[PDB]
């Protein structure tokens, strides 16, 4: 099975091609993770996936999505990850982390607590920042503050500090969150970036925040550990071909700047879109980016059956298959997939205290 | 669905009728549990089951099955359970524990490391104890030492101390392990008990160790928390009707001595048997014990599909359905069962950070 072939990137070898993508848990307190995250992540790692990427972890307090988001904006925050990293490694999975800044989509309620911008008089809320003072709209109506050049310098340094902390906590894989309408994505998109300084207007200027952040992170992140990013390559906003062409050009510049793999997603920059959700719907677009930028990729949003996953790999659409919600339903999804694909000794996807009893 | 109806026993209410039975992990070191057990148990509790019973936990070092077995023979051992108990309660499951003594089946290898008695020159092994100096046979050829009256008094006190420690660690449900050919079961069976003192020969004498241990434990275990036992009610050894009649009589004496629920199992006292393994095969025998002893019961050994479980409850064969291996395969089996039985808001079997995303 392609799904169960190992994958090597830089000095890191994954035991199979199943990746667990970052999935916010909304269970942290002032950015500090706790036993929710410890058990959640260690349990997933034991389930058999080759790579486990920790949820969007804010580089600064105002870059959380919600009051429940994880953070890594101080050394105390980073140290809270150390036992979890150690538990993920003990299970034989590779520990990764997504470092993030929510931009204009920050200061929101948890998804089961309204999913909307926090009310102005709620003591939990805060001012958001963005390239330009323009609201997302819909359920996120708060107008963000337009960043100064000093804000841009500060947030870049926060990404550097976050990467340094992730390194020193023992993570073996990092992902810069430049997708999903958050700060990085919003610098790239003309919908959200109306700046007329060096960080807006032209393709080079809109790209600048992302490329400078990548380069700054590259200075502290070890050259022997994968350096990756998530990026929304189209919006489904009626501008898809032009947007995909620019996104591919940016992917080429990421590769030239030391990016080892790109997680290909949708932008979610604005609400007025028509995303054609369906099984493996991102496969052809991931494949195009992989081919035209000559860069390894993963994607998600509907690959969560063993057959979809296997087919995407065999077609060389993807290098790793990210499987999210299926792992919330069943932390041992990788074992389920091994059985379904007829892998020999499928139960030994799991550790011995489970595998011995499940051998059929 | 019957499976998702709550159950109250003494002061404890279970949120549904799914019980996770004790399942040895073989991951402890000198009896001390560790992050293997913490993550395993907390993850299971979050999966939705109403009751989670911790694995056979030895009341004395020589009562471990293997060098990897959990123990509760000192206060330090008990304190290691406190954070796990607290994590199980945080998830809304009821924490229970099975306290045990392996008798002549002790000093064995882990099941994936030979599953047999430890060799005489292996530094890990130890002398076993039993009612009579008679080996199990087959892969367990070691002849145990015949217990003195002082040994009987000591082991009873070890069960009392273990129950006191379990109470003080915060467990809300206790199970005395009088099944599976271990010490208690071996006192009851004429195959293994050839004593001619007060603890062998007659039904009353063979019962005596079990009834005295129950009574001694009852003195320290709170009257408002369920007091339960696991007991092998037949062997499939060609003596089934007579054995089941005696077992039912003992179950009546357990009920009169304060037992709240009986986990009905097979004896596994000797190797030369013909157990008719099959789906829900224990259902009719559990039902007979329930009816003839007028005592709530659970059982296991093949009820691990949502339909088998539901049918057993609706037929009043069982009060709780124990589901073991299916939970090793999928820690979220209770969610799977809720979906399969068409329970409303099935995803909310799981905590919010999973349930919100799985609502279909
Ligand atoms: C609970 C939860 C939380 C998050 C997510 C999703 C879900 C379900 N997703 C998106 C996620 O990584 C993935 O792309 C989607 O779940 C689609 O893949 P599946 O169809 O679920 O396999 C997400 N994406 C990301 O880049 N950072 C994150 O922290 C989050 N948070
Ligand atoms: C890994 C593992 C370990 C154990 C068990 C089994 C397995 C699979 N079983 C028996 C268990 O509680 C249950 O009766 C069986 O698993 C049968 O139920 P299922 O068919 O698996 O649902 C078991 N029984 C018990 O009374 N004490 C224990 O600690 C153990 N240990
Ligand atoms: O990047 C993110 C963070 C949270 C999140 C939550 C839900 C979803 O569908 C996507 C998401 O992306
Ligand atoms: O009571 C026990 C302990 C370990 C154990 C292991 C396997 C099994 O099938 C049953 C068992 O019963």
């Amino acid at each position: 099975s392609a799904l169960f072939e190992p994958y090597t990137l830089k000095d890191v070898t994954l035991r199979n091609r199943i990746a667990i993508p970052p999935m916010c848990q909304y269970m942290a307190e002032d950015g500090m993770i706790n036993d929710w995250h410890h058990v959640h992540l260690a349990g997933l790692a034991r389930g058999g996936a080759g790579l486990l990427v920790v949820e969007a972890t804010a580089v600064a307090p105002e870059g959380r999505i919600t009051p429940g988001c994880a953070g890594i904006w101080s050394d105390a925050h980073a140290q809270a990850f150390v036992p979890v990293v150690q538990a993920i490694k003990a299970a034989g999975s590779v520990p990764g982390i997504q470092i993030a800044h929510a931009g204009r989509k920050a200061s929101a309620n948890r998804p089961w607590e309204g999913d909307d911008h926090i009310a102005a008089d709620d003591t939990r809320g805060w001012e958001t920042i963005a390239p330009s003072a323009i609201a997302f709209g819909a359920h996120l109506p708060k107008v963000p503050r337009e960043m100064t050049l000093d804000d841009i310098a500060r947030v870049k340094q926060d990404f550097v500090d976050a990467a340094r902390r992730a390194r020193d906590a023992g993570f073996e894989w990092i992902e810069l969150h430049f997708a999903h309408g958050f700060l990085g994505q919003s610098f790239f998109s003309e919908h959200s970036n109306k700046r007329t300084d060096a960080y807006g207007g032209s393709f080079d200027n809109r790209s600048r925040f992302l490329l400078e952040t990548l380069a700054a992170v590259r200075e502290v992140w070890p050259e022997n550990l994968p350096l990756t990013a998530r990026f929304g390559v189209l919006e489904y906003d009626g501008r898809d071909e032009q947007t995909l062409e620019e996104s591919i050009e940016l992917a080429r510049r990421f590769k030239a700047g030391g990016l080892d793999l790109l997680s290909v997603s949708v932008g979610f920059t604005i609400p007025d879109t028509n995303i054609p959700w369906g099984p493996a719907f991102m496969g052809p677009i991931a494949e195009r980016v992989r081919r035209e930028a000559k860069l390894p990729v993963t994607s998600a949003w509907g690959f969560g059956t063993p057959q979809l996953a296997e087919a995407a790999l065999q077609a060389n659409q993807l290098d790793l298959v990210s499987v999210g919600r299926a792992h919330l339903a069943d932390p041992h999804w990788a074992y389920f997939a091994a059985k379904e694909l007829g892998v020999e000794k499928a139960s030994w996807t799991l550790p011995a205290p489970y595998a011995h009893w499940l051998e059929r």
